[PDB]
């Protein structure tokens, strides 16, 4: 229907793809973070702010993604067709849920704004030639200067 | 965490299972009345209620099972397995996008309190045992079935 | 140029979609419903409204295709394509315009708003399975569900 | 009763699993730094902070098993399963113990908000793929790196 | 005609003239750039500012050697000198749109007066040798020397 | 990124496209009229307007065309090929800077509106078929 899932957020997929693939966390680490911080507003009844909303929504479309895979094991003979559909699902839909898992937790934890004056931050500093950047990689911080 | 899709929006995955699985409309209807109905909020850049934002994650996750009905497709050369998971895309895994389909665009319409009682009443009809059972079932509308507006 | 007939009037193509084929009164029918009714606001110098002004171009299209249906027969020495041609401008065609013609004649009769909300609770009672909806369509209609007229 | 031990304050399992088990120094030198820090306060009568309960409770529960990794050593006369034992306790079991001083310990120090949010800030800087991670690793400290006091 | 497209904006061909070939981005990071930040501000009806207007112009002609050099690929027989036009356009003329385009995307994320002194500074320090300078050279950049983002 | 280079000036690609690729002026003449017109302005240190920003693009753009076009002929044996690409630089190209020359000048010397109304106008005139088409085309003037 034409729908960009990042622009009621106030980003665009361009915005998420101008950070490398290779950056984002592994779908793993991003729910565990996502169950230890947010666990019981994912759960509450209350909607609490549309990141929640948002990535509640996340969580179970990669859960029917997993039920699949889990399913492609079983239900599928063939072992080249069978793994062929398995590294699909965790590679390339991976991909796009786990930019999608990070932008919302980075919302929660760091704030919309941040995150967004980040991926237009980090993405500046990786295309700068080394001699003429700062020389560590930007990163997001909750814990304050001493 | 477990997360059940509807209790944010006062329902739960058991009031909802009031409905059989074959009540529901298929994704194509599903996805015609959106766009009818809500496309250019569903479009636009700002969060109008939580229903338009939980139905555009919705609209985008199936629109990425079918770029992978469509990959598996060209990319599966053995016909069987392929033909299993277009299947199991298609119907297994269209089933709980057309129970999510129908519930925020039914929301959207109607109001979330109207699809609330609507369950309940549908509920207290289909466990009717069909001797007793009257024959119109209860429907959403914002209408009576016979509308005589004259003028 | 993806021009949507019914956009301007606060409808779609999709809105109008769920009316059955069968819902729709002939062409005839609905071009005598315009003259025994709207004829002299339609053959008038003003403009009226816009359904006026829609209505009048769907009636001048379809008699340009009733002067190609009779070209047709007179023209064509085959009899295979002759008929085949003038099945598929009175049936093919005629659905588009039998939509047209009633979409216009009913917001003139019924208002506009009260033709939108009708489609609305039609396409909810015609997308449900027939085991759950009541028997009987909603109905728009001017008349009491009696039909008797006092006063 | 399932029973987090870091939900009193304000944490779970799962956020002290962001940091990996090998991150946590050694029960010794825990140990030293609560001694060298709490130790008054420790062995004082009063209640000072449920930081300092929980963190008494750990401090004395880990005397306990090295009463144990002693008494094994007497009494066990298979060196086989007598290893087996004491490389458990000192090891398996150790790991939980040093997860735990770590946090209280931390939390005296530095304060626990921001123990918390070292939690999370460690945690995006742990899951950055190596390409893109930064150098300096968050660390809780009260002083910048290159502290100039002057006088 | 004698223009310097840099001095309508405060610059100079030799103010810009002492940064090295290396210190500025590919053309391919600089239109990722343009686009992952200014997009719809450069696709918009509106003049915006001359750096939009600018970096339009820029935008565009590039595109235009980029369909040279595709057509250089397919229309020369000669393999000599089809690699001798396509290295000409990707280098030569790459390094003045990289030039030019890093200097209006810098000013519009800058502003122009900090780019303009920046580039001041950094000549001082390319004109000194290498003996007589501090080995980093000056930085233009959004980012605390540190990199790490709060708030 | 599309980029009409157009848009921010009221009209598009599709507009422009009203006006046959022989309708405009050579490099040339275009450049010469730039040239005594506005060369005072477009070497000043100001933004005038937005048509002399974007029109000091395109003689700079040119003239990279026109190092190139030189360097191909210095650096480039095999005529042929020589042939192929300086004449492709001259024609090819050339017609997306004197549709973009044309219409900068225009704007600045009849006003723009005035340049968008010319455009509008001369599409009815090359759409009429040629036994009702006026012998005089449509022509910008000040005069």
């Amino acid at each position: 229907m034409d729908i960009d899932p990042y622009k009621e957020f106030g980003a665009t997929v361009e915005l998420l793809s101008f950070l490398p693939s290779d950056f984002f966390p592994s779908v793993r680490d991003l729910l565990d973070t996502a169950s230890a911080l947010y666990r019981e507003a994912l759960e509450s009844p209350e909607h609490c702010s549309p990141h929640h909303t948002a990535l509640r929504q996340a969580i179970l479309c990669w859960g029917e993604l997993m039920t699949l895979a889990t399913w492609v094991g079983v239900n599928l003979e063939d072992p080249a067709s069978r793994d062929l559909v398995v590294s699909y699902v965790n590679t390339n839909m991976g991909l796009k849920f786990r930019q999608l898992l990070w932008f919302h937790i980075s919302c929660l934890t760091f704030g919309r704004e941040t995150v967004i004056e980040y991926l237009v931050s980090f993405g500046v500093w990786i295309r700068t030639p080394p001699a003429y950047r700062p020389p560590n990689a930007p990163i997001l911080s909750t814990l304050p200067e001493t």
